[PDB]
């Protein structure tokens, strides 16, 4: 039996990325998504027809709200639906945007920003292993954490808890054998809406070959944390962000 | 006139000793409190008996909800109505439990222990700088953050979200000529509930005088992060833990 | 042709491990070595019975002196005489034991705490780059911000070696040189340790509750070299069963 | 009866700034310094015309080789010989200049950076507790340890084995009652040989004022550590950097 992970924001980008490889090395695989569908079935597809009945798709809102804990609850739900176990979970979906201290309501604002980038994860984490070899669990986290973005405070509050989660989670989960690590990417995938010319200032700052990390580079840091190469490994966090964290103002 | 300053949760333990000292000090005072009213009231008693019209107390509950953005608004404005002003903000307030990953239901201990520990504080920060010379906020974290306490991950969750917290508001209001600033107790005031015999294993543990931290030692890291002899210091986070956060395993 | 290596301290324990990986990855392998000629011989004419003239041993003494620069230079030197390329480097040797506060004298600790951890690093790192999937990887160690009591050289030696990292990393983007560290908690404990006083550093390990072997180190350092890393510099990973998260 | 302080490098500007400070508030001082004779001897005269007998020099060579001990142990002995006790060290003094890694030897490079940076503070500091109240010592540090300037390498690991020392001094001395600190400017005065264009480059990049800390500043910070408002804190560094280790490249 081949084992199985759940991906969350797997339809684009760098979840996406994460989901492909994982399958690529034979992992089963939930797509989970939120707004697009097209792309995530479209993916789905795709890794179908490559290996009969090895990807799913799972939609879900993971903004805090009452209900959070049973999306969560359901989304593990799927892979073992599916799939009959669960052995890697990669908490990668998140809302991202400036929350100026001095359009969406503030208590909107708390919920997506710190619903989905640490209190699902928190969810999850719990879901996961109340619901259980080689089981890990990595959180995608930002290599720029310490030295933020402008005007980005509830992005980068609930980006630090997810390294208090990162952290707390690695040392309650390993009497139960269960890992957690992260992977910080520096400037990866540039925002869809974003002008060539901003996008080219970014890569400029990036001592490593004046570049922003593909998809895939992100994909194979996630993909040793979960490998055997890894096992002894809990409560890391790799940074993969060509040396930008390094760069002063 | 005197500067004024809101304390929250100012009540009892460590945040009655930082109402005392910046009273002390000159300040006129907000106390602040949820369940405590006889104690805040007592307190305020006690600095006006010293200096007539120079204590005033706030009730709020800073649980996480659809109406904590307007009890942020009104506490800062509570200080505007007595005092004219608001020099100083200090975030004092915490609930801390554990939250075992493997009673109050989960959607609630989400709502007190990161609303209290985390968004209250973003909140109260949005509301100080929007009503804006010696001008600073100082966040009360934990020196522990990175050496968490079993089953307390959405505490440190929550204490982490502050650290992130009080460095993009450092960032993002530093142009204002507003300071953002920590103080990280290590073991101070030992939870009231804890047994004598656990008390005593965790004071054994310090380094410095194998003791915990008086509540006035950890308000004197406040007094002076607030002072004009940290007029420089922005984005910092001073440890008062005796050297415990240096001890291994 | 087969990339080439430079793994320092690589007679036995951590290094030896690592070199082994290496040259089961396909790596030729320059194993030095200080005082363990025989141990470093013995991997050497094993190494070669894989695949002949693929491993050769250099030895050098890496405590600080006025001829370390020297020293330094010949060990990656040796790498291109021998195989005519150096693609790697690995910073493994060390001096460790305690130096208290309050019969070697403080400027022979000095020497070789310092040397061995930071200054010979600094030195092999000058020489590699100079010379030129290019990259350096120092051992590290994960208890930096914790550490033993009495061990203050050896603690001021490993941060000296995080800070090399994180410069090295800085300066060397530009010539394609990739530089990050591995840092082990506690893995392959003393030789001399007693099993009880061993077993109270393994109670402390949250994973497994046991120490990691060179092999799992060694599959950090593997990683960090491939092409799956291509990106990664200045970071440190840990390998550590999550020992560093672990209050007093 | 008045204690007695050792600053190294107390001629010019940071170092000078501490040493009035320290005597200011009370302490007897001595001025170590190894080139500037007439400044060290002009602020001794200046604080001995102030107070009577507070003041004195010491001239001494901190850079690496088998007799920096013996001149770290010398500095020790000279606050008891002139002053019968010493309660205050502060290190201070820093060689500071590039050295890239693709007319002084590499080996003198090596001896002065590390030596003066990092070598002579653990030598001073073995000398101090072994001739032993508020007794501590205070590191000056380096907030941008982390985003370290182009080919300085040397001198950055200089730094970060102070942070290292900082740490294990602390943890060590602790139940000798000695406290360790540190004080982490980012920019304050500039250097000399820098030109003016060069200079402004840098003062731009603060968040807090757009300008470079004053040595009073710094100075600040080392008070308030070794005063009895800081006797729970050992092992902690306080950064006074304006923000500028916050700002992102
Ligand atoms: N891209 C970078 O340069 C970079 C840099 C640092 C860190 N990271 C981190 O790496 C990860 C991946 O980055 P990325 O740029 O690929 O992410 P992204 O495109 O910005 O977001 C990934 C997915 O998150 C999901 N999402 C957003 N709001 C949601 C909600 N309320 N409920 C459920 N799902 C929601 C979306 O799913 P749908 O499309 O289905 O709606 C989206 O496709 C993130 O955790 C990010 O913070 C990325
Ligand atoms: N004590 C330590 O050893 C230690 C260690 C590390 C960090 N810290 C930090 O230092 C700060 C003070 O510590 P402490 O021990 O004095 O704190 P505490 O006694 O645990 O809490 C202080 C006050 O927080 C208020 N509070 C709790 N839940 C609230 C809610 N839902 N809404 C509004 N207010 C609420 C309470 O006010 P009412 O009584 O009026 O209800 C309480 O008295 C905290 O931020 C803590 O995390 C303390
Ligand atoms: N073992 C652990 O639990 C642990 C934990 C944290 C970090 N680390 C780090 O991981 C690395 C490997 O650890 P380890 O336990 O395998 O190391 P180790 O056995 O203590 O020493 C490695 C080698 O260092 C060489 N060495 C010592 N002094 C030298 C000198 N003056 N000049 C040149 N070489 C010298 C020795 O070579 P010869 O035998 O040829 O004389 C020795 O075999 C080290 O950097 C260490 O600090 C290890
Ligand atoms: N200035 C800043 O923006 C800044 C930023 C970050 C950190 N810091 C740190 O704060 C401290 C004070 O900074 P600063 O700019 O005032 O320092 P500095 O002027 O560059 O150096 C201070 C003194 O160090 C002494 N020194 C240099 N080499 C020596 C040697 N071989 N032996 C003995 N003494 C030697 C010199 O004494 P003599 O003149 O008598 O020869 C010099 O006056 C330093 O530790 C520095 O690294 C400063
Ligand atoms: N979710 C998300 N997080 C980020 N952090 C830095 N850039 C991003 C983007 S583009 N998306
Ligand atoms: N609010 C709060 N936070 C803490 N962190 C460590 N101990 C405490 C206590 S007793 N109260
Ligand atoms: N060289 C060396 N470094 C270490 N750090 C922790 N343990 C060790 C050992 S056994 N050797
Ligand atoms: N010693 C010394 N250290 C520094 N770090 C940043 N600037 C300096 C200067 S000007 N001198």
């Amino acid at each position: 039996e081949a084992p199985a992970a759940v991906v969350t924001g797997a339809a684009k980008r760098i979840g996406r990325a994460i989901a492909v490889k994982l399958h690529q090395t034979g992992y089963r695989v939930v797509i989970h998504y939120h707004n697009s569908a097209e792309a995530a079935v479209s993916l789905a597809d795709e890794l179908n027809k490559e290996r009969s009945n090895t990807a799913v798709v799972c939609q879900a809102d993971l903004t805090n709200s009452n209900v959070l804990p049973a999306s969560c609850e359901e989304i593990i739900n799927s892979c073992f639906r599916a799939f009959g176990r669960c052995d890697v979970l990669v908490n990668n979906a998140s809302a991202f945007y400036p929350t100026p201290l001095v359009g969406k309501t503030v208590e909107t604002q708390v919920a997506e920003l710190i619903g989905t980038n640490a209190i699902a994860p928190f969810l999850l984490t719990m879901s996961f292993a109340q619901r259980q070899s080689n089981l890990s669990i990595v959180n995608l986290c930002d290599a720029m954490v310490d030295q933020p973005c402008m005007a980005f405070s509830l992005y980068n509050m609930g980006k630090h808890a997810l390294v208090g989660l990162t952290q707390s989670a690695a040392l309650e989960l390993a009497p139960y054998g269960i890992r957690v690590n992260g992977v910080a990417p520096g400037v990866s995938l540039l925002p869809v809406a974003m002008g060539e010319e901003e996008k080219d200032k970014w890569r400029r700052k990036v001592p490593l070959g004046r570049r922003e990390a593909s998809a895939e580079q992100i994909a194979d840091a996630v993909i040793f944390l979960v490998s055997g190469s890894a096992q002894y490994i809990t409560g890391s966090i790799i940074k993969v962000d060509g040396g930008l964290s390094l760069v002063h103002a």
